[PDB]
Order: structure tokens, then sequence, then C-alpha cells
């Protein structure tokens, strides 16, 4: 899976060629901030679908795959 600097950090380039492996892309920062999780999850979802090109992402919960909260963790198609 090839993500862009979008994706992974929010801004920069646009095409999709950061590989991450198999695992999740890290959304760094989409879910900082006060609104409610279930904003974060929609925004967060958006983002992974919507810029990372994947099938859908979640909020950070403190596991090992997932472990910032202020962070979008999203999965491949």
């Amino acid at each position: 899976w090839k993500v862009s600097e979008r994706c992974l950090k929010g801004h920069g380039k646009f095409q999709a060629d950061q590989e991450i492996g198999n695992g999740l892309a890290t959304a760094k920062g989409q879910c900082k901030g006060t609104d409610s999780d279930q904003k974060k999850a929609g925004k967060c979802d958006k983002h992974c679908t919507g810029v990372c090109l994947g099938s859908g992402g979640s909020c950070g919960d403190g596991s090992s795959q997932k472990p910032n909260k202020e962070d979008c963790y999203c999965k491949s198609k």
C-alpha cells in the first residue's frame, strides 16, 4: 500500500508514493482536539478513505496497533 504525504502528515505532496507495508497508515494528528469521539471518528474515517484511499480508519485507543489517541489509523482496501 502506497499513500501520500497528505495522508501521513496531513499536508504536503498529493500523489500516493509512500510505502507503509502491510499494516495501518498513521494519519498523524487527525484525532487531536476537543471534538466528540464520534466527530473525530468521522473525520478519521473520511481522511482514511478520501485522502489515504483506504477502506476506513479509527482514532488511537492506546493499543499497540493504535497507540496515540491524537492519531488516526487507516486500513488499506
